[PDB]
């Protein structure tokens, strides 16, 4: 079935901002269960306020804290979420992290960091889920639109979120044979508190009009709103998109 | 005014002393540049290092080697600082270091993990940090990936997955070190006939390779010869000084982009 009827999910990063928006979203259209995972402590609040919309939008919820940039925080983000809910049916990861910088002042500390993030956590994420979901389940992680941009100063943020491409076509590979779609998404710059600590006034501004249709959206970037209706395709009656990872972000780059 | 010829030029290559890097050295020795640096790491690739350092004065340049083990930040400074104190300067930075793994998604340990990052990907983004420190004006910077990026298969997403940030890396240093004169791509070939390909592959899967080229009946093996990859690497550092912010896949018509 591609409804989100009896359907379970996970999402890394859905106490706020897209992830928050994800979770509402799919609890609103029909999902049976939300577990919401969050890292820093100043996200608890607003990860139990996500559980409580979860609820009044008709699906059950839990929340689970991590940091999971070791393998053994991911495995176990999984296996406590099936524990509370009995399965994992569609799982999104959104955790990242951003920095612009000139590539000759980037310390070991920010790339270590940066890496970690970005690409560690999302591979052990995809590892997992291949361990855990379902048969004919759902697998998602959020990319950056950068990766169709030739441009300065993202060489640490660029680069780290290159590997999930290829580990998406990879597990799309590997993980199909259960019938599983394994996708990447790339938004535009978005406007959430992600964007605007890396970005100084002339490049928020340029940023604001990059895109084809900057003037329909909010404020120039791409709106989470605006997202979250294509990651609920995927994860429904998009089912055969897989082994892709796609760019939206209103006409900024391409590939 | 830049000169595109190797005369006066000093080389730097990780992973220089056999296999790719090794043939390097000897083709830019033999070419005219003025000196090699020639890094290795393991113990086992000493003797190695050293035959490629006395082939490399036999063709006419200095040659020193240097041990280092380049998962850390530290010991990238430091080789190219070791280089700067041998020979004054550093015109050309290649950098051949790297891992492969082929193994399902799955069965992929966080230790597996960690060691092909920390070669594949974390080395290739401190020898491209301290290239744009240490290199002379003009300069050039090439950094070797896989034709894997441009395929769409199981198996090798620690490989394909940690050699990608190369990829954007380059792109990123073409445009913040351009006004500098230097230039900066990333060259990926095809599997090739070194002994770096065969422990990973089982047998079905080195015959599948070997043929999988268009041009596979006319190498030696039906694999990329590193022979055919060092002109290409050569062109790059002298006349080829316009490409820049590019991947470039060299492989016989295996995968393409
Ligand atoms: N916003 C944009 O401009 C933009 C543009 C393109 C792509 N994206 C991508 O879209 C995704 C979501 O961005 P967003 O705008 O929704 O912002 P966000 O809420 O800040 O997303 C980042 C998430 O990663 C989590 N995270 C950071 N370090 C972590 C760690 N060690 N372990 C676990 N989780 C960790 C953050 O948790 P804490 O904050 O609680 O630490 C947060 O939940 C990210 O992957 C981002 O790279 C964003
Ligand atoms: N051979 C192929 O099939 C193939 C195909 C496409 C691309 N490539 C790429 O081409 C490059 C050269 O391959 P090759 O065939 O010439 O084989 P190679 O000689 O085995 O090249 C790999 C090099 O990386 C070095 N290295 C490994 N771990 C290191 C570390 N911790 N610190 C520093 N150096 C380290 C190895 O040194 P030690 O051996 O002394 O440890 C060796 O010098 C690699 O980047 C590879 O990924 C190869």
């Amino acid at each position: 079935t591609h409804t989100l009827a009896d359907k379970v999910v996970l999402i890394a990063g859905g106490a706020k901002n897209l992830g928050g928006l994800i979770a509402r979203d799919l609890a609103g259209h029909g999902a049976k269960a939300v577990a919401i995972h969050y890292n820093s402590a100043a996200s608890q609040a607003q990860a139990e306020e996500t559980a409580a919309a979860v609820r009044a939008a008709g699906a059950e919820a839990a929340t689970f804290q991590a940091d999971l940039t070791t393998a053994a925080a991911v495995e176990k983000l999984f296996d406590d979420a099936k524990q509370r809910f009995g399965k994992i049916d569609i799982a999104i990861n959104t955790v990242g992290k951003v920095l612009k910088k000139p590539f000759t002042e980037i310390s070991e500390a920010e790339y270590d960091e940066m890496f970690a993030v970005n690409s560690k956590s999302a591979f052990f994420f995809i590892k997992e889920a291949g361990r855990h979901l379902e048969d004919h389940g759902k697998l998602v992680t959020l990319v950056t639109s950068l990766l169709g941009a030739f441009t300065p100063f993202y060489a640490a943020y660029e680069g780290s979120k290159a590997p999930v491409e290829h580990f998406t076509r990879a597990a799309s590979k590997e993980y199909g044979a259960r019938g599983i779609s394994v996708t990447a998404v790339g938004p535009g710059p978005m406007d959430t508190p992600f964007f605007y600590p890396a970005e100084g006034a002339d490049a928020v501004a340029y940023h604001k009009t990059a895109a084809a249709l900057s003037p329909f959206s909010k404020t120039g970037l791409t709106d989470i709103e605006d997202v979250v209706p294509f990651i609920r395709h995927l994860v429904t009656d998009g089912w055969w998109i897989t082994g892709q990872t796609i760019l939206i972000n209103g006409g900024y780059t391409t590939k």
